[PDB]
Protein backbone atom coordinates (compact mmCIF):
# COMPACT_ATOMS: atom_id res chain seq x y z
CA UNK A 1 0.00 0.00 0.00
CA UNK A 2 0.52 3.66 0.46
CA UNK A 3 3.00 4.75 2.87
CA UNK A 4 2.91 7.53 4.69
CA UNK A 5 5.91 9.19 2.91
CA UNK A 6 4.28 9.08 -0.53
CA UNK A 7 0.91 10.30 0.75
CA UNK A 8 3.10 13.33 1.97
CA UNK A 9 4.96 14.00 -1.19
CA UNK A 10 2.20 13.65 -3.69
CA UNK A 11 -0.02 16.31 -1.19
CA UNK A 12 3.48 18.49 -0.99
CA UNK A 13 3.44 18.61 -4.98
CA UNK A 14 -0.14 19.98 -4.75
CA UNK A 15 0.13 23.05 -3.14
CA UNK A 16 0.07 26.25 -3.99
CA UNK A 17 3.04 28.35 -4.63
CA UNK A 18 2.03 30.63 -1.06
CA UNK A 19 0.92 27.46 0.44
CA UNK A 20 4.20 25.76 -0.15
CA UNK A 21 6.51 28.80 0.88
CA UNK A 22 5.05 29.22 4.08
CA UNK A 23 4.73 25.00 4.52
CA UNK A 24 8.31 24.72 4.04
CA UNK A 25 9.80 26.14 7.20
CA UNK A 26 6.66 25.93 9.48
CA UNK A 27 7.67 24.95 12.85
CA UNK A 28 11.25 24.21 11.80
CA UNK A 29 14.53 24.58 13.41
CA UNK A 30 17.06 27.74 11.64
CA UNK A 31 20.26 29.04 12.78
CA UNK A 32 20.80 32.68 11.80
CA UNK A 33 22.88 33.23 8.68
CA UNK A 34 22.46 36.70 7.80
CA UNK A 35 26.06 37.56 9.51
CA UNK A 36 28.19 34.82 8.51
CA UNK A 37 26.73 35.02 5.16
CA UNK A 38 27.70 38.66 4.28
CA UNK A 39 31.71 37.97 5.93
CA UNK A 40 31.70 35.48 3.63
CA UNK A 41 30.59 37.83 0.80
CA UNK A 42 33.96 40.68 2.45
CA UNK A 43 38.19 33.50 5.89
CA UNK A 44 38.66 34.76 9.88
CA UNK A 45 35.55 35.22 12.34
CA UNK A 46 34.56 31.55 12.85
CA UNK A 47 31.43 31.64 10.34
CA UNK A 48 30.43 28.61 8.76
CA UNK A 49 31.09 28.53 5.23
CA UNK A 50 26.98 26.84 4.75
CA UNK A 51 24.50 25.73 7.19
CA UNK A 52 25.57 22.06 7.07
CA UNK A 53 28.13 22.47 9.84
CA UNK A 54 24.86 23.52 12.40
CA UNK A 55 23.37 20.19 10.70
CA UNK A 56 26.08 18.15 11.68
CA UNK A 57 26.61 19.97 14.66
CA UNK A 58 22.74 18.94 15.89
CA UNK A 59 23.75 15.37 15.34
CA UNK A 60 27.16 15.58 17.44
CA UNK A 61 25.80 17.51 20.38
CA UNK A 62 23.27 14.68 20.92
CA UNK A 63 25.87 11.87 20.62
CA UNK A 64 24.14 10.42 17.18
CA UNK A 65 27.96 10.37 16.20
CA UNK A 66 31.30 10.70 17.95
CA UNK A 67 33.64 11.96 14.85
CA UNK A 68 37.28 10.47 15.34
CA UNK A 69 40.73 9.82 13.22
CA UNK A 70 40.30 10.35 9.70
CA UNK A 71 37.06 11.65 8.21
CA UNK A 72 36.12 11.33 4.36
CA UNK A 73 33.60 14.02 3.65
CA UNK A 74 31.58 12.85 0.56
CA UNK A 75 30.04 15.82 -1.60
CA UNK A 76 31.62 18.17 0.29
CA UNK A 77 30.35 20.85 -1.44
CA UNK A 78 31.41 24.23 0.23
CA UNK A 79 32.33 22.40 3.27
CA UNK A 80 30.75 23.14 6.27
CA UNK A 81 30.65 19.34 7.48
CA UNK A 82 34.42 19.33 6.74
CA UNK A 83 35.04 22.66 8.62
CA UNK A 84 33.01 21.29 11.33
CA UNK A 85 34.33 18.17 11.58
CA UNK A 86 38.19 19.55 11.88
CA UNK A 87 37.16 21.71 15.63
CA UNK A 88 36.59 18.08 16.90
CA UNK A 89 38.99 16.93 19.72
CA UNK A 90 39.51 13.50 18.30
CA UNK A 91 39.68 14.33 14.47
CA UNK A 92 43.55 14.02 13.04
CA UNK A 93 42.52 14.80 9.25
CA UNK A 94 39.66 15.92 6.73
CA UNK A 95 39.41 14.59 3.35
CA UNK A 96 36.44 16.18 1.42
CA UNK A 97 35.55 15.43 -1.99
CA UNK A 98 33.04 17.26 -4.37
CA UNK A 99 31.91 17.55 -8.16
CA UNK A 100 32.10 21.18 -8.59
CA UNK A 101 32.19 23.12 -11.21
CA UNK A 102 29.57 25.19 -13.11
CA UNK A 103 25.96 24.42 -11.62
CA UNK A 104 27.54 23.56 -8.43
CA UNK A 105 29.12 24.39 -5.06
CA UNK A 106 32.65 24.92 -5.31
CA UNK A 107 34.83 24.15 -1.80
CA UNK A 108 35.36 27.41 0.24
CA UNK A 109 38.61 28.08 1.84
CA UNK A 110 38.48 29.52 5.24
CA UNK A 111 40.43 29.47 8.11
CA UNK A 112 38.63 28.26 11.04
CA UNK A 113 39.86 26.33 13.53
CA UNK A 114 41.33 23.23 12.04
CA UNK A 115 41.62 24.44 8.59
CA UNK A 116 45.20 23.28 8.54
CA UNK A 117 43.77 19.23 8.43
CA UNK A 118 41.71 20.18 5.86
CA UNK A 119 42.05 19.16 2.45
CA UNK A 120 39.20 19.58 0.21
CA UNK A 121 39.10 18.12 -3.47
CA UNK A 122 36.63 19.42 -6.34
CA UNK A 123 36.39 18.15 -9.72
CA UNK A 124 35.69 14.85 -8.66
CA UNK A 125 32.49 12.31 -9.37
CA UNK A 126 32.27 9.82 -5.61
CA UNK A 127 30.81 7.31 -7.81
CA UNK A 128 33.96 6.92 -10.05
CA UNK A 129 36.30 6.50 -6.60
CA UNK A 130 37.71 3.70 -5.08
CA UNK A 131 36.71 3.48 -1.51
CA UNK A 132 39.43 4.13 1.15
CA UNK A 133 39.75 3.34 4.44
CA UNK A 134 38.60 5.86 7.15
CA UNK A 135 37.75 6.30 10.61
CA UNK A 136 34.58 8.41 10.44
CA UNK A 137 32.56 8.42 6.99
CA UNK A 138 30.38 11.41 6.35
CA UNK A 139 28.11 11.77 3.31
CA UNK A 140 25.74 14.39 2.29
CA UNK A 141 24.89 13.49 -1.39
CA UNK A 142 21.07 13.29 -2.43
CA UNK A 143 19.61 15.70 -4.79
CA UNK A 144 15.82 16.35 -4.04
CA UNK A 145 13.15 15.83 -7.45
CA UNK A 146 9.43 16.49 -7.35
CA UNK A 147 9.11 12.61 -8.17
CA UNK A 148 9.40 9.93 -5.30
CA UNK A 149 10.75 7.48 -7.80
CA UNK A 150 13.47 9.50 -8.57
CA UNK A 151 13.97 10.24 -5.34
CA UNK A 152 14.60 6.57 -4.64
CA UNK A 153 16.63 5.77 -7.59
CA UNK A 154 18.94 8.60 -6.18
CA UNK A 155 18.89 7.48 -2.94
CA UNK A 156 19.79 3.58 -3.99
CA UNK A 157 22.24 4.94 -6.00
CA UNK A 158 23.92 6.98 -3.18
CA UNK A 159 23.80 3.62 -0.77
CA UNK A 160 24.99 1.57 -3.23
CA UNK A 161 28.29 3.80 -3.54
CA UNK A 162 28.37 4.05 0.59
CA UNK A 163 28.27 0.66 0.55
CA UNK A 164 31.71 0.23 -0.52
CA UNK A 165 32.92 2.21 1.61
CA UNK A 166 31.07 1.02 4.95
CA UNK A 167 32.57 -2.32 4.09
CA UNK A 168 36.53 -0.84 5.55
CA UNK A 169 34.41 -0.47 8.41
CA UNK A 170 34.63 3.30 9.85
CA UNK A 171 33.56 3.02 13.30
CA UNK A 172 31.84 6.67 13.12
CA UNK A 173 29.26 7.44 9.91
CA UNK A 174 26.90 10.02 9.06
CA UNK A 175 25.08 8.96 5.38
CA UNK A 176 22.25 11.20 4.28
CA UNK A 177 19.21 9.24 3.15
CA UNK A 178 17.53 11.83 0.79
CA UNK A 179 14.31 8.84 0.29
CA UNK A 180 13.92 7.27 3.26
CA UNK A 181 9.99 6.32 3.13
CA UNK A 182 8.77 4.34 0.05
CA UNK A 183 8.94 0.55 0.75
CA UNK A 184 12.18 -0.36 -1.07
CA UNK A 185 13.67 2.08 0.82
CA UNK A 186 12.57 1.28 3.84
CA UNK A 187 13.51 -2.71 3.22
CA UNK A 188 16.87 -1.48 1.92
CA UNK A 189 17.94 0.90 4.95
CA UNK A 190 16.71 -2.21 7.40
CA UNK A 191 19.32 -4.50 5.86
CA UNK A 192 21.83 -1.90 5.67
CA UNK A 193 21.04 -1.53 9.21
CA UNK A 194 21.71 -5.07 9.88
CA UNK A 195 24.82 -5.44 8.11
CA UNK A 196 26.53 -2.04 9.05
CA UNK A 197 24.70 -0.97 12.36
CA UNK A 198 23.48 2.83 12.93
CA UNK A 199 19.60 3.67 12.60
CA UNK A 200 17.76 6.84 11.01
CA UNK A 201 17.42 10.22 12.95
CA UNK A 202 15.20 13.26 11.17
CA UNK A 203 17.32 16.77 12.26
CA UNK A 204 14.94 19.73 13.06
CA UNK A 205 16.71 21.98 10.79
CA UNK A 206 15.83 19.71 7.39
CA UNK A 207 12.81 21.45 5.74
CA UNK A 208 9.80 20.01 5.98
CA UNK A 209 9.50 20.01 2.02
CA UNK A 210 12.54 17.27 2.12
CA UNK A 211 11.76 13.35 3.72
CA UNK A 212 16.05 13.12 4.20
CA UNK A 213 16.89 11.27 7.40
CA UNK A 214 20.42 10.75 8.43
CA UNK A 215 21.60 7.20 8.71
CA UNK A 216 24.24 7.89 11.83
CA UNK A 217 26.56 5.01 13.93
CA UNK A 218 24.95 6.74 17.08
CA UNK A 219 21.71 5.80 16.82
CA UNK A 220 19.28 2.43 17.02
CA UNK A 221 16.37 3.10 16.09
CA UNK A 222 13.84 0.72 14.39
CA UNK A 223 13.59 2.27 10.37
CA UNK A 224 9.48 1.66 10.20
CA UNK A 225 9.11 3.72 13.63
CA UNK A 226 11.65 6.09 12.85
CA UNK A 227 10.36 6.91 9.44
CA UNK A 228 6.75 6.52 10.04
CA UNK A 229 7.03 9.26 13.12
CA UNK A 230 8.85 11.70 10.54
CA UNK A 231 6.54 11.37 7.71
CA UNK A 232 3.58 11.87 10.45
CA UNK A 233 5.46 14.95 11.57
CA UNK A 234 5.41 16.25 7.98
CA UNK A 235 1.87 15.50 7.51
CA UNK A 236 0.94 17.51 10.47
CA UNK A 237 2.28 20.41 9.73
CA UNK A 238 0.36 20.49 6.84
CA UNK A 239 -2.72 21.53 8.40
CA UNK A 240 -3.78 24.38 10.48
CA UNK A 241 -1.49 27.42 10.94
CA UNK A 242 2.23 28.31 10.46
CA UNK A 243 4.23 27.17 13.14
CA UNK A 244 6.95 29.78 14.09
CA UNK A 245 10.37 29.14 13.33
CA UNK A 246 12.94 28.27 16.29
CA UNK A 247 15.73 29.99 15.58
CA UNK A 248 19.19 29.49 17.23
CA UNK A 249 22.90 30.84 17.07
CA UNK A 250 24.52 29.87 14.47
CA UNK A 251 27.88 27.67 14.98
CA UNK A 252 30.53 29.80 15.90
CA UNK A 253 34.09 27.68 13.97
CA UNK A 254 36.65 29.78 16.00
CA UNK A 255 40.33 30.25 14.15
CA UNK A 256 43.36 29.50 13.87
CA UNK A 257 45.29 26.24 13.54
CA UNK A 258 45.71 23.07 15.44
CA UNK A 259 48.45 21.17 16.15
CA UNK A 260 49.32 17.06 15.03
C1 LIG B 1 9.80 25.04 -5.79
N1 LIG B 1 9.08 23.90 -5.26
C2 LIG B 1 9.71 22.63 -4.74
N2 LIG B 1 8.57 21.74 -4.31
C3 LIG B 1 8.59 20.41 -3.70
O1 LIG B 1 9.44 20.48 -2.70
C4 LIG B 1 10.61 19.42 -3.02
C5 LIG B 1 11.90 20.06 -2.54
O2 LIG B 1 11.85 21.39 -2.96
P1 LIG B 1 13.03 22.45 -2.54
O3 LIG B 1 13.13 22.52 -1.04
O4 LIG B 1 12.63 23.79 -3.12
O5 LIG B 1 14.44 21.92 -3.20
P2 LIG B 1 15.78 21.53 -2.31
O6 LIG B 1 15.45 20.42 -1.34
O7 LIG B 1 16.87 21.08 -3.25
O8 LIG B 1 16.23 22.75 -1.54
C6 LIG B 1 10.59 19.31 -4.33
O9 LIG B 1 11.22 18.04 -4.81
C7 LIG B 1 9.08 19.32 -4.67
O10 LIG B 1 8.47 18.14 -4.37
C8 LIG B 1 7.38 22.46 -4.53
N3 LIG B 1 6.04 21.98 -4.24
C9 LIG B 1 4.92 22.86 -4.55
N4 LIG B 1 3.59 22.38 -4.26
N5 LIG B 1 5.17 24.18 -5.13
C10 LIG B 1 6.50 24.65 -5.42
O11 LIG B 1 6.69 25.73 -5.89
C11 LIG B 1 7.66 23.74 -5.10
C1 LIG C 1 23.77 18.84 -0.01
S1 LIG C 1 25.45 19.31 -0.49
C2 LIG C 1 26.35 19.00 1.06
C3 LIG C 1 26.54 20.25 1.92
C4 LIG C 1 27.72 20.08 2.87
N1 LIG C 1 27.55 18.92 3.75
C5 LIG C 1 28.00 21.32 3.71
O1 LIG C 1 27.89 21.27 4.94
O2 LIG C 1 28.36 22.38 3.18
C6 LIG C 1 25.99 17.88 -1.45
C7 LIG C 1 27.13 18.16 -2.42
O3 LIG C 1 27.41 16.92 -3.03
C8 LIG C 1 27.81 17.15 -4.37
N2 LIG C 1 27.66 15.97 -5.22
C9 LIG C 1 26.52 15.45 -5.77
N3 LIG C 1 26.87 14.36 -6.50
C10 LIG C 1 28.22 14.20 -6.42
C11 LIG C 1 29.09 13.27 -6.95
N4 LIG C 1 28.66 12.31 -7.75
N5 LIG C 1 30.44 13.38 -6.68
C12 LIG C 1 30.91 14.39 -5.88
N6 LIG C 1 30.04 15.32 -5.35
C13 LIG C 1 28.71 15.21 -5.62
C14 LIG C 1 26.92 18.29 -4.83
O4 LIG C 1 27.50 18.99 -5.92
C15 LIG C 1 26.77 19.11 -3.56
O5 LIG C 1 27.68 20.20 -3.57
Amino acid sequence: GETLGEKWKARLNQMSALEFYSYKKSGITEVCREEARRALKDATGGHAVSRGSAKLRWLVERGYLQPYGKVIDLGCGRGGWSYYAATIRKVQEVKGYTKGGPGHEEPMLVQSYGWNIVRLKSGVDVFHMAAEPCDTLLCDIGESSSSPEVEEARTLRVLSMVGDWLEKRPGAFCIKVLCPYTSTMMETLERLQRRYGGGLVRVPLSRNSTHEMYWVSGAKSNTIKSVSTTSQLLLGRMDGPRRPVKYEEDVNLGSGTRAV
